[PDB]
């Protein structure tokens, strides 16, 4: 019960009992907190409560120290001091932002803005408070019980009355009862068990509520600039393939941490793997939030790095199928590929943290706590999608507030920028360059003359709140009859329900914009589905159209984004 203050490090015995994380607050800060919020419970060795029998006074502003005990105004002895007086709360060893983080419900974008603009210690307090709030909210959802099993991929569910039903998508992962993790997609529903189990009638599913551990490390260690490359030994015989990144690799060794903004198809994994070739004896840990981002780094390493010096770290509680070509769980290999939540406690010469737009400050702090490194390299793009904020329903979260790294890239600029898109036809590059990259992204490919747009609002139906636009799918079906090369296209939309309908009618493989991030396909067919803040988000739009290597068809609902697409318009 004795620790350091979350606002000024000052030692104290006080903790706020009303704060979900019970942070240590010194006398001067505890006061400024209790006197400005609904939080009045103060904790020490013993709580600050009226010691008089049967009395229920817990408010610190209505309590006094009567010798060594605590009493209210009704029970205090004549010789007593108020607990709250003179800008302090009585304790041993004798904030507007702290109050807002401590009392907010995390449903407003302004809550996330504050969590990223506050001091470093408050960024950790905000990250821990937010994550704990998110887990408690998982308890609010009703239990799903198997009413009947149709097949190996379809079943019927019975829901708990009086409790809301969580959204049905890949985002919401359930735990069967422990018959493995399971996901569902929309009376017949599609079930997806991580472990193959013959679904028993009567069995039930609940959201995996994990305990939020406290944070200790900053989101970003303090920056250090060096006069020479430090702790790393470069090659002189560096492959021509990687020559373009040599100055950037030297920048990496001459600073404690560095940020790399890599727009779609500009060479982020190529840069990441090339760093291993540039500092050939360096031990590098490659991390990202998702298994897919870690696997994409493994695929690039498989091509350039010796397979015997690589290891893919997989947590024993296996959720999705991941990279099989490296030795599994060998923490001491020179190259370690592992998701943030599975990171071991280790050291490295370089830590490469990829897909940085998807990280939260909680992830940034976890990395700094598990990995002690000479250099930290953050790779991603603040113009791409952030991690979903399940609690946030009011306001839009701007890229500068995704996390500390994205905030730096949007305010002072990234340390390094990969300026040439090698994936996309010039129509796509020119569109996103103007949209989100301030005209700094250059096209390498010519215009493919296979980038088309159609303005067609159609009809919007809804599967709960997830949207469907059957007429936009009908336009795609007509287009496919006329453009058979597009038979190989991936169908993309901002909605799972739109994708489920397109899958049955078109037979094309399907991705949401969010699940398509990091992937590329020759042909993409995109149906905007609706004109909402979700389907019009410029980062989501950017990711949607930069998935294409050769052609893209965009069936648009929004006039603004339609007019911005530098594509050939199709009639109807
Ligand atoms: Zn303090
Ligand atoms: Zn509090
Ligand atoms: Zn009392």
């Amino acid at each position: 019960a004795v620790g350091a203050c979350v606002l000024c490090n000052s030692q104290t015995s006080l903790r706020c009992g009303a704060c979900i994380r019970r942070p240590f607050l010194c006398c001067k800060c505890c006061y400024d907190h209790v006197i400005s919020t609904s939080h009045k419970l103060v904790l020490s060795v013993n709580p600050y409560v009226c010691n008089a029998p049967g009395c229920d006074v817990t408010d610190v502003t209505q309590l006094y120290l009567g010798g060594m005990s605590y009493y209210c105004k009704s029970h205090k002895p004549p010789i007593s001091f108020p607990l709250c007086a003179n800008g302090q709360v009585f304790g041993l060893y004798k904030v507007t932002d702290f109050n807002a983080i401590a009392t907010c419900d995390w449903t407003n974008a302004g809550d996330y803005i504050l969590a990223n603009t506050c001091t470093e210690r408050l960024k950790l307090f905000a990250a821990e408070t937010l994550k704990a709030t998110e887990e408690t909210f998982k308890l609010s959802y009703g239990i799903a019980t198997v009413r009947e099993v149709l097949s190996d991929r379809e079943l019927h569910l019975s829901w708990e009355v009086g409790k809301p039903r969580p959204p049905l998508n890949r985002n919401y992962v359930f735990t069967g009862y422990q018959i493995g993790e399971y996901t569902f997609e929309k009376d017949a529903v599609v079930y997806r068990g991580t472990t193959t189990y013959k679904l028993n009638v009567g069995d039930y599913f609940v959201l995996t509520s994990h305990t939020v551990m406290p944070l200790s490390a900053p989101t970003l260690v303090p920056q250090e600039h060096y006069v020479r490359i430090t702790g790393l030994y470069p090659t002189l015989n560096i492959s021509d393939e990687f020559s373009s990144n040599v100055a950037n690799y030297q920048k990496v060794g001459m600073q404690k941490y560095s940020t790399l903004q890599g727009p779609p198809g500009t060479g982020k994994s190529h840069f990441a793997i090339g760093l291993a070739l540039y500092y050939p004896s360096a031990r590098i840990v490659y991390t990202a939030c998702s298994h897919a981002a870690v696997d994409a780094l493994c695929e690039k390493a498989l091509k350039y790095l010796p397979i015997d010096k690589c290891s893919r770290i997989i947590p024993a509680r296996a959720r999705v199928e991941c990279f099989d070509k490296f030795k599994v769980n060998s923490t001491l290999e020179q190259y370690v590929f592992c998701t943030v939540n599975a990171l071991p406690e280790t050291t490295a010469d370089i830590v490469v943290f990829d897909e940085i737009s998807m990280a939260t400050n909680y992830d940034l702090s976890v990395v700094n706590a598990r990995l002690r490194a000479k250099h930290y390299v953050y790779i991603g793009d603040p113009a791409q999608l952030p991690a979903p904020r399940t609690l946030l329903t009011k306001g839009t979260l701007e890229p500068e507030y995704f996390n500390s790294v994205c905030r730096l890239m949007k305010t002072i600029g990234p340390d390094m920028f990969l300026g040439t898109c090698r994936r996309c036809p010039a129509e796509i590059v020119d569109t996103v360059s103007a949209l989100v990259y301030d005209n700094k992204l250059k096209a390498h490919k010519d215009k493919s003359a296979q980038c088309f747009k159609m303005f067609y609002k159609g009809v919007i139906t809804h599967d709960v709140s997830s949207a469907i636009n059957r007429p936009q799918i009908g336009v795609v079906r007509e287009f496919l009859t006329r453009n058979p090369a597009w038979r190989k296209a991936v169908f993309i939309s901002p909605y799972n329900s739109q994708n489920a309908v397109a899958s049955k009618i078109l037979g094309l493989p399907t991705q949401t914009v969010d699940s398509s991030q990091g992937s590329e396909y020759d042909y993409v067919i995109f149906t905007q589905t609706t004109e909402t803040a979700h389907s019009c988000n410029v980062n989501r739009f950017n990711v949607a159209i930069t998935r294409a290597k050769v052609g893209i068809l965009c069936i648009m609902s929004d006039r603004d984004l339609y007019d911005k697409l530098q594509f050939t318009s199709l009639e109807i």
